[PDB]
């Protein structure tokens, strides 16, 4: 039973580590190999503040409103345990502001304490009238990758550094499944039109001061390209920048002003804030994540492929649902295969 | 006119800016001078993290509900405002966890988003039942005293150092006014049986995971004696040491080994965290504040004094009120003076 895994960042490590902790000990030769083109410190994952925050709006698939929820809960679970801190995992709580009313998200309940603000909280936002308050989690997208490298190497589990051109090339060496956890990049396998890149820049600042998220929204402008402040472990991340398409993975001028302009107006103190890091990266946008099966016809039998792929913004926020799905999916390839 | 403010902890500073700002352009030969045998890193002050909270229980004078409702309002006007960092002063979220149901405190409305504990919340922290969560303030002392004397200098206050043996002494050199500010050593100049050290011991440790403070309560231990956690702007604060009349100005091996213990159970995470430093103080414990006037009788005319002390574990929570109320009788003193 010869495993490869595609893809090195959350959903790849996550991906792999789950299938193998579900499945070591009802499979003798279970072989799981990550390829990967890049590693943790240079992929998109790496690039992420690490929020847990679905979208606002309900998603296409009311799979993932699950599959979020499984990840808050198991990643809440953790919390208090003396591992967090290797994880890079801890509690956070702030804002979301907006300019009108708007209902709350399905979410809700997940979160801890969400509220409406206060018009004394509101008055700290002058362009703001309206937002919620409430109390979620980081998972710092580096931190994170480099634990569950470690949890996949002591697991035995091989990693290579290659670029794989196809499916079939991988089939053809040996693999009896396939894990194509590739993200935006996923089309250069297997054309997907519905999958596009929506290019963030980031900047990471010196402000340990800050102690909240704080969230903006403008339907005029779009998720995600309203300014965002978020607090992480050792710097803080300052965004709100989200552009369909755009294939540069080079740090602008112009959305660094943005980030920048947007953020001190957002807080004031941001000002004498150091600037020690800038990184891009492209959520791998889609209407809905892709996750489910397909026998690629290839060769004398055909090898079995889980896509897992198309997570946008919210990668970190539902890796884990996503990865108990995909190990799901692989189960019952083993029962139709007469393995288990 | 010649004032002389005897004590430049958080008191002292305050009293002495908060006179000088009201009184400076109706008084022509104003002079103010800051009398302290401690200064800004060796004060009570400089060893406190700066949480803004009031005791649970009213207090005996219901005039410091105001007092505390009035710094509260004053230092979150200036939350973002671009000095704050220099300030030392930032917002904060975080628990107040409790073994039983009780009342909703005095000042529930003055905090932001007071609410109590989700059972999902109470979870994180097994040995507690029942709790609180809102957000408050930071007003570090080291950063805040930096910041009053940068202040009071470009205000051509002037700082001697010196330890005051009498009031005499003080009046005998020439004051007019004394404003009274010696916290907790205030006895040694005019005894005052009410007035007794809360010796507390805190450490400093580097845990930049940690966004909220977590204060805990027992009635079976008391008031500042259970375990707290609060997130400083470089460091994080460890304590829950109270000992009243402990005068020993001297880190204790137990209470270190206690606040570890306790700091740990309540926040495992905490096990890898780096110690910085250790600090004790001597909280200014007094059954209400003494902050009244008093006519002493020394020589040909009397002087006046106004007591500024006994401020016990919420000095900086309660320091501006208690300055505005200082400067409030400073003005009375003027106008019987016929000199206003
Ligand atoms: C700026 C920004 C902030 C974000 N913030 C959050 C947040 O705050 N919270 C949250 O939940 N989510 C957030 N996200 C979303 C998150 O970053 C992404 O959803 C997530 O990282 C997607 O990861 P992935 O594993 O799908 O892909 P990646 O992390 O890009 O990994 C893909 C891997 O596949 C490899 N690969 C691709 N093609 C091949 C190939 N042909 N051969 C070999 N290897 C290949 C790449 O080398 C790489 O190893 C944020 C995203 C951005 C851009
Ligand atoms: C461990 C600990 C933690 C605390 N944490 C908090 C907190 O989180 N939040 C909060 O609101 N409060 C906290 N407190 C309470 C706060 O520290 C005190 O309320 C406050 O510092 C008292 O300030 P003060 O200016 O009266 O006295 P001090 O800070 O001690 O200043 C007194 C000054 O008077 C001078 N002086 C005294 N006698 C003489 C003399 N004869 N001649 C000359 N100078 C003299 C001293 O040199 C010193 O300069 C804490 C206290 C302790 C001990
Ligand atoms: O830019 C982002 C901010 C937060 C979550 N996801 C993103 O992509
Ligand atoms: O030790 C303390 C913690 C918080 C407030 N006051 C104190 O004295």
């Amino acid at each position: 039973m010869r495993v490869v895994v595609i893809g090195a960042g959350v959903i790849g490590l996550s991906t792999a580590l789950c299938i193998h902790e579900r499945y070591h000990s009802v499979l003798q030769p279970l072989d799981i190999k990550v390829y990967a083109d890049r590693f943790t410190p240079l992929t998109t994952t790496d690039v992420a503040a690490g929020l847990w925050q679905p979208y606002l709006s309900d998603p296409n698939n009311p799979q993932e409103a699950d599959w979020s929820q499984q990840t808050f809960d198991y990643l809440l679970s953790h919390v208090h345990s003396p591992n967090a801190e290797n994880l890079g995992l801890f509690l956070i709580s702030g804002y979301n502001l907006f300019h009108e009313a708007i209902p709350d998200p399905s979410w809700k309940d997940t979160v801890l304490g969400f509220r409406k603000l206060t018009p004394r909280e509101l008055d700290m936002f002058p362009d703001y009238g309206y937002g919620w308050f409430h109390t979620s989690l980081i998972l710092e997208g580096k931190n994170y990758l480099q634990w569950l490298t470690e949890r996949l190497t002591e697991r035995g589990v091989k990693f290579f550094q290659r670029k794989v051109e196809s499916f079939e090339e991988v089939a053809r060496e040996g693999a009896d499944v396939i894990v194509n956890c590739t993200g935006v990049w996923a089309g250069a396998l297997q054309r997907d039109p519905l999958l596009q890149p929506g290019r963030g820049q980031i900047m990471k600042v010196d402000a340990p001061w800050m102690k909240h998220f704080i969230l903006t929204h403008d339907p005029e402008r779009g998720i995600y390209n309203s300014p965002y402040i978020i607090p992480g472990t050792q710097t803080v991340t300052l965004g709100g920048i989200f552009q369909l398409g755009n294939w540069s993975e080079l740090n602008n001028i112009q959305d660094h002003n943005t980030i920048w302009e947007g953020c001190c107006r957002l807080e004031p103190t941001l000002k004498n804030a150091r600037i020690i890091g800038e990184r891009t990266g492209f959520r791998p946008v889609r209407p809905q994540i892709r996750l489910e099966r397909e026998q690629l016809r290839t060769g004398p039998s055909n090898t079995e492929v889980i896509h897992n792929y198309g997570h946008g913004g919210y990668g970190l926020t539902i890796h884990w649902g996503c990865a108990l799905e995909a190990a799901k999916l692989f189960g019952r390839i083993l029962e139709e295969k007469k393995l288990s």
